[PDB]
C-alpha cells in the first residue's frame, strides 16, 4: 500500500567527470571539466587556458570509477538500486568533438558499464551532455556560439542511441540547461555551453544565442532518437529552483513572477516546442536578436520531451522593491535570505516543502511525467576512528524531501516516475571542485587536496537508503 507508484525507479545519480577519472585514457579527450581547478565555498573554481602543468584539477582522477565500477556497482546492488543515472562522457565517444567516426574504445566501455549495470538489476538512466563537452569544441569553434556544434552534439547522441538502443530506455540531453540563465559568473556558460567570455562581450545576448542552439540541438536528438526506439523516454533536465516573493508585496509578486519566466523558459522550449511570449517579449525589448531560422523552429516543435528531469536542492528569495516596471533579474545579486529556512555550510538554503512546490510548478504548466533525478545534502563528513560515518544530517535532509515527494504524488496528483539522490556516491562537486562537499551514502577516503586511499566504506545513510528502497518509500 505505498503512495509511490509499483514500478518507482529508486536510484542514485553522478556524472561521468565528476566520478570516473581516467580522463586521458582509452582515447577519451580534453574536455571542459579537465580545465577547472579546485576551488571551495566563497573560492570559485579557476577556468584555466589548456590543462597547466602547475595546477591541481580534481576531475582528472576523481574516485577513478573508470577502473573500480565492477567494485562501486556490487555496493549500489547491496543498496538496492533499480537504477543509475550518470553521464556518457562526450569525450570518450569523440575525443575532440569533429571526428567522422566514433572512439570505439570509448564506446566499449559504456557497452560494459552498463551491461555490467543490467547484470546487477540496476537500469542505466543516461545525460547525454552533462558539464563536459570536448574543449576542442570551445577553441576551435567556440561552443555552442557556433551553429557548428549542433549537428557535433546531435552526431554524438544519435551514435549513442544506436549503439544502446537495448540497454538504456531513459534519457535526457543536457543537463541543467537552465544554470546558464546566470551569465554574470563565468561557471554555467563555460559549462552548459562552452562559453569561454572575452572582454567587452555582451555576455547576456551570447548566452541566449547559446541556449538556443542546445534547444535546437536537444529537439533533433528527440526525434533522432524517437526513430531509433520509439520506447526510449527522452527528457529535459532542469534546475528547478523555486524563486518565492518575498512577502504578499504586489511587486514581490511580479518580481518573483518575472524571475521565474527569466529562469524557466527552457523548459517552455522543451515542453511545448515553441518560444514562450513572455522571453520572446524580453529579447526584443533589450534587442537579443538571435539567429533563429525556420528550420529551427520546425525542429523544436518536433522534438518536444517525453517528461521533465529535474533537480532539487533549494529555494531562492526575491524583492520587489525598485524593480520598477521592468522586473529585470540578475541572479549573481538579486536574492535575499528566506527567513523561515535553515541553510547548508555552502550556503544552499534547506526547504523541503519546496520540492512539493516545485513539482506543483511543473505540473500545473505541462501535465508531464516529472523524474527527480538530483537531491541531496552536500555537507562534510567526520570519520570515528571505529570507522563509521554518522551522517544524520543528511538522513534528515533526504527523508523530508523523500516525505514532501510523496505528499506531492499522494496530494497533488504529480506523476513521479523516480527518485535519484545525486552524489550517493561521494564524488567532485560542480558548484566548487571538492571532495568536501560531500553527498554520498557510500564514503570514498579523498580530500580536497587529492590525497587519501580511495577506499569506499558504508556510512549510516547507506542502511537507510536501503530500507527506502525495500519499502518503496514507506519507512523513512
Ligand atoms: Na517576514
Ligand atoms: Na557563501
Ligand atoms: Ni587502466
Amino acid at each position: 500500500m505505498s503512495i509511490l507508484k509499483n514500478d518507482f525507479l529508486w536510484g542514485g545519480a553522478v556524472a561521468a567527470h565528476q566520478l570516473e577519472g581516467g580522463w586521458d585514457q582509452g582515447g577519451k579527450g580534453v574536455s571542459v571539466a579537465d580545465v577547472m581547478t579546485a576551488g571551495a565555498h566563497g573560492v570559485p573554481r579557476k577556468i584555466t587556458a589548456g590543462v597547466l602543468p602547475d595546477e591541481h584539477y580534481p576531475n582528472h582522477e576523481a574516485i577513478d570509477f573508470y577502473h573500480r565500477y565492477q567494485e562501486d556497482i556490487q555496493l549500489f546492488k547491496e543498496l538496492g538500486l533499480n537504477c543509475f543515472r550518470t553521464s556518457i562522457a562526450w569525450t570518450r565517444i569523440f575525443p575532440n568533438g569533429d571526428e567522422e567516426t566514433p572512439n570505439e574504445e570509448g564506446l566499449r566501455f559504456y557497452d560494459a558499464l552498463f551491461d555490467e549495470c543490467l547484470k546487477n538489476g540496476i537500469e542505466p538512466v543516461v545525460t547525454l551532455s552533462h558539464f563536459e563537452m570536448p574543449y576542442h569544441l570551445v577553441t576551435k569553434y567556440g561552443g555552442f556560439r557556433n551553429r557548428q556544434v549542433i549537428d557535433f552534439f546531435v552526431k554524438f547522441a544519435e551514435v549513442c542511441f544506436t549503439r544502446y538502443q537495448k540497454k538504456v530506455k531513459y534519457w535526457m540531453t543536457f543537463n541543467e540547461i537552465n544554470n546558464q540563465a546566470n551569465y554574470e559568473e563565468d561557471f554555467a556558460p563555460f559549462t552548459n555551453s562552452g562559453i569561454a567570455y572575452q572582454e567587452g562581450e555582451d555576455r547576456e545576448a551570447i548566452m541566449y544565442q547559446a541556449a538556443h542552439y542546445e534547444l535546437v540541438a536537444s529537439a533533433r536528438a528527440v526525434k533522432i532518437g524517437h526513430a531509433i526506439n520509439p520506447d526510449f523516454q527522452i527528457g529535459c533536465m532542469i534546475a528547478m529552483v523555486p524563486i518565492y516573493p518575498y512577502s504578499c508585496n504586489p511587486e514581490d509578486m511580479m518580481m518573483s513572477v518575472s524571475a521565474m519566466q527569466k529562469r524557466y523558459w527552457f523548459t517552455d522550449v522543451h515542453v511545448r516546442g515553441h518560444y514562450p511570449s513572455a522571453i520572446q517579449c524580453y529579447l526584443k525589448r533589450k534587442n537579443i536578436s538571435l539567429d533563429v531560422t525556420e528550420e529551427d523552429l520546425t525542429d523544436l516543435a518536433n522534438g518536444c520531451v517525453d517528461y521533465i528531469g529535474f533537480s532539487y536542492c533549494m529555494s531562492f528569495a526575491v524583492k520587489g522593491a525598485e524593480k520598477g516596471p521592468t522586473f529585470d533579474y540578475n541572479e549573481a545579486k538579486d536574492l535575499v535570505r528566506n527567513p523561515y529556512v535553515a541553510t547548508s555550510d555552502w550556503g544552499w538554503q534547506i526547504d523541503p516543502m519546496g520540492l512539493r512546490y516545485a513539482m506543483n510548478w511543473f505540473n500545473d504548466r505541462y501535465e508531464l511525467p516529472l523524474f527527480i533525478v538530483e537531491n541531496g545534502f552536500g555537507a562534510i563528513d567526520e570519520l570515528e576512528p571505529d570507522g563509521t560515518i554518522n551522517d544524520t544530517y543528511r538522513i534528515a535532509y533526504l527523508r523530508e524531501h523523500i516525505e514532501m515527494m510523496k505528499e506531492a504524488v499522494a496530494y497533488d496528483g504529480i506523476d513521479l516516475m523516480g527518485y535519484t539522490p545525486w552524489g550517493f556516491i561521494d564524488l567532485v562537486s560542480a558548484s566548487t571542485g571538492e571532495m568536501k562537499k560531500r553527498y554520498g551514502f557510500i564514503y570514498v577516503d579523498k580530500d580536497n587536496d587529492g590525497h587519501g586511499t580511495l577506499e569506499r566504506r558504508k556510512k549510516k545513510s547507506f542502511a537507510w537508503y536501503q530500507q527506502v528502497i525495500a519499502t518503496n518509500g514507506e519507512e523513512l
